């Protein structure tokens, strides 16, 4: 944590909101066309916004466990539900000591708008267990997450139609596998959609393919849709395309390692990798496989053979693209000036504070907002949820049909050409290309996740790019997204009677 | 609020706990008799205590209402569940702007031990809606409490087997009548015990006789069982009995008005009555029926014809018995020295801070602790709960039997005496006394509440007086009660496996 | 039942398991990637296998039915749930006097692996009512199955998210229609997915097209994918293709009649048909839609005009392909030597005992295992289940789109060719082939069942073939399938924490 700029997390995000609030508030009053045409439209709007910003529910949990050494410990744990204009709430579970109600109240709110950015029909939620996960044995962490699932389940803070958790900092597949099992074996025993209570699940437990990457893949597509618009690259003095760029990732978690993998593939070059014990560096480039294989073996990126051990801030490392994939409030009033880089891809949730945005705005540094960029996490989870509901491995019912159907479709173009060019213009093979033989049978689960994600990272980027053009926000993409979010979330409340009254 | 001594409410009550924790800690290790005789007994005790102290659950609510003037307002609202060693949780709903999570986390904990004092089998809960209730119209207050019931019901913070609210500051019958009706008409629709979700209900709604008084009646019984022990009255330099005492009540609510009524009856004089706008005074005595009739008509005690307004603190009024029936943290390090008086009957929840107890201890001033004294509220509610479970007006099935049975019992003593004293002994009428003609048919609902309350304000004062003798606490009755509470609450956790693990 | 080889049914199938257990045990330890790398990877593999083998749950039912003649009779009835690594359990209901807990414990286990073979996400279950169904009137059989549904429903052994029965020996559509109706009208009254509690339902009740055939269709696909692989036909000394083969089916039920129909169509020629009263024979060929018309009219295949009555065991009939579609344990140590045939297509559940496999292995006789071959039953049921969850007749929402879309797609190939070949080159009709006019609108429910089944009988055969090659099992396809099943079922347990603990 910084101190010069360590603003309250929930209020910080409220700040981002209140800015989007004003910028559409005119439009919201404008298409509202009710009888009560006045500034009653405005106060009907300025009331519904006041209903949105604050969280609907927060549950606080002091629950015991008996540690491995026979002793008793009390665990603090929180789950804020921000909005519910879409049931079920969505949002991850975070294991840290930083965990605090305001931090979960903040992340939850982010999930509300984040889902509104990428048109996932979930209300925002989040949750923290206030533990250093390093300091508990795996059996302790199991007994902790299972118990946390119970106490959440009993008070209505996890359920396929109510609230669907997912992984986050220091939680992943394993934790999610437990959360399902408890709910499936206990309270959700008769629930057919029981295993749809939580995403990020291991594939064998009902998870969806590519969800672990997913968030990092979406990070790729988010940087892409912008870095391949010279209209913005003209404003950063950079060339369109990944081919020649250099980047740096703070954090090497599920968002870091996979944001590094998907860029080091589709073009650019990793220069430096951070972690909560220090960074490594190499301008020549760092291979993600080698580094990952070194973090698996030795549990730290430090001491990488093919990269020095950068003294200094990772956020300041000279590069093109800075990807904070760590915790929040990392770029602040004080270090934001020194960031030497040109594109900020917020992988992590709110890693940049509003005072860093004002600097980055001035310094013509493009911050790709947290709302849009890591929405790949929720999007693929949103798929993992529908998979759990449709109870089929996607593609299965149809494969040998849009296959045979296409081979017959092709055989029509063929017979029709032969049937005009005689036994005596030849035989005309109509045959799938190489990059159609791989789609000849249609959508597999692998593919849907990719294209389903690819589509809405692209679509929702233009939805931002219009709005940044429209209201003339330029490189203030953060305000552009919250404008879109505030509008979509409002549409629900407006056409609803707003409350059971 | 004071500012020399305005300690954190939850931590304040934790303070009272930690004191009781140490004093029995030895005994708890003592009767524990496990295989693992050590100071694992002590750490197995000190762990279970660490599980008790902190609340199990807190739910935080920002829910909208439409005010009367068509506008939207967001309402903040909290319900901490302290313990659950007894389901269902019990505890009131408070309407104030003082409402804060720490204040509800504090009161909830008090309800846990309060129920343990008077052997009510409920875990402690409480709840606040953070509104000034006077600033909302009755229609607003209705759709505020109804909505608050919903959001509590949905997240599992109200239910006959889960959590049973009750009235408190600025809530009473009317609110409770709403809380039932929503739950009964909505979520608890099929629940046979639906109307058992909340106590303090109007009699016509399933309430129990004398519940509104109840808390103030129990306040009478509590002062009584002590003021009629010269062993304590020798230590205060005061005479046993109510007949000659004078008393002052801060606050004129459900706890004030009825603590005043039940003492001005069974003996002593009212000298002064406080309220959040000032106090009235009259050493000659103040009649509760006249005052109440003046507060009903004019909505304030100020300007009472037969009592001027008192210049100065109501708590400092010269008198025998000080009854704070207001909000908490009223007697503090700074005004506790000046308190004229000799018996402090804490009607309100925690109206005295731990530093005031230090002074009162020194100054030989007997503070009758909040745990024991206002437990009449929960006790009669506990009856109101059983009534809604037994679905019978108490006494109904038996009246004309323990009636006819007694008249036949009497007719046996008679015939048997005649059957020995022949003719020439006369006829010997055996006839109920006047007081026994009123009980000839047995327990009515009125009576059970009285004696059922009377019993356990007695049986539990005993249990405190035993323990203040035992561990030699003298006039530290507050520590005496927490000693009983901590022991009873522990007795559950110990014989339980402590957690599903 | 045989005498020399009548092994315990559950232990028999355990035998098939334990064989597959050892063969992958090495691999399972191999890809296990834990840092407890020892031969304690082996013992936690050996533990997880020990958890798989035995059934999780068996429910035993003595329930009364009143017969038609006013009298009372008690009905014995069992439902073992083998595994639950996939909810909901799947598996049929069998009406026989052979029914015994061991026999249901056995079939249930088979359903677990059977679903793992063909990647249906269900745990294995089965159920028997211990009645001779011919000895009860249809109104008796109705009140029997309805009552059996209740007692199963109440104890949690039937439910769309819990356990989904289906037909089996002496049960079919009619019984399944009842099972739905009771649970739809009673316990599942509010359940939206109520009618998804049971498959095999009549089409009008929520059933899926072709489910009655389905199992026999899949029997066709199974024999096919092998008999069209000369790599195995070289090993049996037989020619690839159906065109010239002769087969014999023991049993003429849902599995027999439709295994006969789908082969007598797509090539080969029925030689003999068994039933529980004797067989018929005709080397010239037997038409299924004469023999069925004779069984419908006369309730027996015996005395078929165009086929004499056969003089000995149906299993011993000289032919190419032996299809046991009867009860289990039919080919044993004693008659397995004299089976005069080259391909054994286990339609029935476990019709061949492990000692018969030992002979068939030696005698180079290919047994197509029960796991793989009749998995068409569960597969189409698995479709019937998803249909009742998706609440739409498949294909409906899209028909007139992938139709118009294709006609527009074709119109693009056309206009683009015309756009290049001018008025000079003519008009170039692009027109669907005959085959493709029947798919022009896309997947109907009929088609999905076919291709959806066709695919996975074809995707899962070529998971067996490329495990029989891998671990060199040759014509031991039964061990090859259990190797796949044990692996897929393992994977869930491994990545799960394995139990609530
Ligand atoms: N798992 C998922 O699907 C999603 C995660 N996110 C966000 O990504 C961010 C974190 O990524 P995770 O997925 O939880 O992976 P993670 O929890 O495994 O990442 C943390 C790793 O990076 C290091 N690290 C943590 N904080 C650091 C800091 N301030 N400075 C330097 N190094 C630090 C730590 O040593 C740790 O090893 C969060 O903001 C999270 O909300 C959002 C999209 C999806
Ligand atoms: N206990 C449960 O019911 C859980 C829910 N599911 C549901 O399964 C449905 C269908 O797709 P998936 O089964 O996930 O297969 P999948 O093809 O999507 O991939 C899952 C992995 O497990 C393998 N697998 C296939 N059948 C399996 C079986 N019966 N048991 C264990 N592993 C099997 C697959 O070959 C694959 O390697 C999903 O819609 C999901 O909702 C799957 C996991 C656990
Ligand atoms: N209603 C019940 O059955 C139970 C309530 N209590 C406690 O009694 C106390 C309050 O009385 P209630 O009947 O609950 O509600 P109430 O609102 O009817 O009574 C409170 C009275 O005291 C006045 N007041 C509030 N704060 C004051 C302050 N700082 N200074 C001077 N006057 C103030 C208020 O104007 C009001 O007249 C609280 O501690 C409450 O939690 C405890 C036992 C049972
Ligand atoms: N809507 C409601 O009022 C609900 C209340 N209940 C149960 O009602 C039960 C009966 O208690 P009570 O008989 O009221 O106490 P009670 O002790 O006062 O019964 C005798 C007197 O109460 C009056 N009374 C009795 N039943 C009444 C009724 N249904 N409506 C209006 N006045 C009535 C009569 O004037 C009678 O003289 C309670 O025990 C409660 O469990 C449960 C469901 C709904
Ligand atoms: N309907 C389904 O879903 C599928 C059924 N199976 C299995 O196929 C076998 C046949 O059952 P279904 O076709 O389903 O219904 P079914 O009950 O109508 O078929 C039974 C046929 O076999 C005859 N039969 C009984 N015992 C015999 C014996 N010792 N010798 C010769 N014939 C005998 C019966 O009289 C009748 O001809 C069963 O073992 C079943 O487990 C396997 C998977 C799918
Ligand atoms: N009753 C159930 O089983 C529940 C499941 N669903 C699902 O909704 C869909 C129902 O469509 P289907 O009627 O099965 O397909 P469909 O309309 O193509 O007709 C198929 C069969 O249903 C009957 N049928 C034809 N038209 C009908 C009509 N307008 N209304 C009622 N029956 C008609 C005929 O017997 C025909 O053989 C299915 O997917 C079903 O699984 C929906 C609600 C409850
Ligand atoms: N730890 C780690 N995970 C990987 C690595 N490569 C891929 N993954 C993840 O592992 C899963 C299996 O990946 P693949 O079988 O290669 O399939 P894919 O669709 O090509 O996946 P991607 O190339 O990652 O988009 C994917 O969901 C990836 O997210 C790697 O090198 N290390
Ligand atoms: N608010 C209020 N209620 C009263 C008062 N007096 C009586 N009641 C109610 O009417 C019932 C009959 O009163 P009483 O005849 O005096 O008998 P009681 O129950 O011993 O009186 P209390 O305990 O003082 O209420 C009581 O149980 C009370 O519920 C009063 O002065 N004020
Ligand atoms: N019992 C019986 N059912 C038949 C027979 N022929 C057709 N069917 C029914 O028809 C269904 C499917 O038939 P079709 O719609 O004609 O499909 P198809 O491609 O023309 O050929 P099939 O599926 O073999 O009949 C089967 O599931 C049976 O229910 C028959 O000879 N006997
Ligand atoms: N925790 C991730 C993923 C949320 C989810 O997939 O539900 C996020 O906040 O974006
Ligand atoms: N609010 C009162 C009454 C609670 C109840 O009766 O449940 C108290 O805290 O004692
Ligand atoms: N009874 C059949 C069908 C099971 C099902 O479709 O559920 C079998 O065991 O394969």
């Amino acid at each position: 944590a910084d101190r010069e700029d360590d603003p309250n997390f929930f209020k910080m995000v409220e700040g981002f909101f209140d800015r989007g609030a004003s910028i559409v508030e005119d439009k919201l009053v404008e298409d509202l066309k009710t009888r009560e045409t006045e500034e009653q439209k405005r106060n009907r709007v300025r009331g519904i916004l006041r209903i949105i910003k604050p969280c609907n529910h927060v549950l606080s949990l002091s629950f015991p466990i008996r540690r491995d050494d026979g002793s008793w410990e009390v665990i603090e744990g929180y789950r804020a539900q921000h909005s519910q204009h879409r049931t079920p709430c969505k949002g991850g579970i975070r294991y840290s000591t930083d965990v605090s109600v305001d931090e979960v109240k903040a992340l939850a709110s982010l999930m509300t708008y984040k889902c509104a950015v990428v048109d996932v029909p979930f209300g925002g939620a989040k949750a923290g267990v206030k533990i250093n996960p390093k300091n508990y044995t795996d059996n302790e962490l199991e007994k902790i997450t299972r118990r946390f699932t119970m106490e959440l389940a009993k008070k209505g803070f996890i359920g396929p139609g109510v609230d669907v958790p997912a992984p986050d900092m220091s939680t992943g597949e394993r934790e999610m596998s437990w959360i399902a099992d408890t709910y499936a074996s206990t309270i959700g025993h008769y629930d057919i959609n029981a295993h749809a209570c939580v995403t990020g699940k291991p594939i064998s437990q009902g998870g969806i393919h590519g969800r672990i990457s997913a968030t990092g893949r979406g990070v790729f597509h988010g940087i892409e849709n912008f870095i391949n618009e010279a209209s913005y690259m003209s404003i950063l003095g950079m060339t369109p395309g990944f081919g020649d760029k250099t980047f740096a990732v703070q954090g090497f978690g599920n968002v870091g390692l996979h944001s590094m993998r998907y860029l080091h593939r589709f073009g650019a070059k990793c220069v430096a990798v951070g972690e909560s014990d220090g960074s490594i560096w190499n301008p020549d480039g760092i291979d993600p496989k080698e580094l990952e294989d070194f973090k698996l073996q030795h549990g730290t990126i430090l001491g990488f053979p093919k990269a020095k051990i950068y003294e200094g801030s990772i956020l300041e490392v000279d590069c093109d693209i800075l990807i904070p994939a760590a915790s929040e409030k990392q770029l602040t009033k004080s270090n934001a000036p020194r960031v030497k880089a040109k594109i900020i891809a917020e992988g992590a949730n709110g890693p940049t504070t509003p005072e860093a945005d004002k600097i980055f705005l001035e310094r013509n540094i493009m911050v790709i907002p947290d709302l849009y960029l890591n929405a790949g996490g929720v999007t693929v989870s949103y798929f993992e949820w529908l998979k759990n509901l449709n109870h089929v491995s996607y593609g299965r019912l149809t494969f040998k049909y849009e296959r045979d159907s296409n081979y017959h479709l092709l055989m029509s173009v063929q017979e029709s050409l032969e049937r005009k060019f005689g036994k005596h213009g030849g035989t005309i093979p109509i045959v799938p290309t190489a990059e159609f033989q791989d789609r000849i049978s249609g959508a597999s689960e692998k593919d849907i996740v990719h294209s389903g994600l690819a589509y809405t990272m692209e679509r929702s980027a233009r939805q931002i790019m219009r709005t940044a053009m429209k209201y003339n926000l330029g490189l203030d993409l953060r305000t552009a997204a919250y404008v879109n979010a505030i509008e979509k979330v409002f549409r629900v409340y407006n056409e609803a009677g707003v409350t059971f009254t």
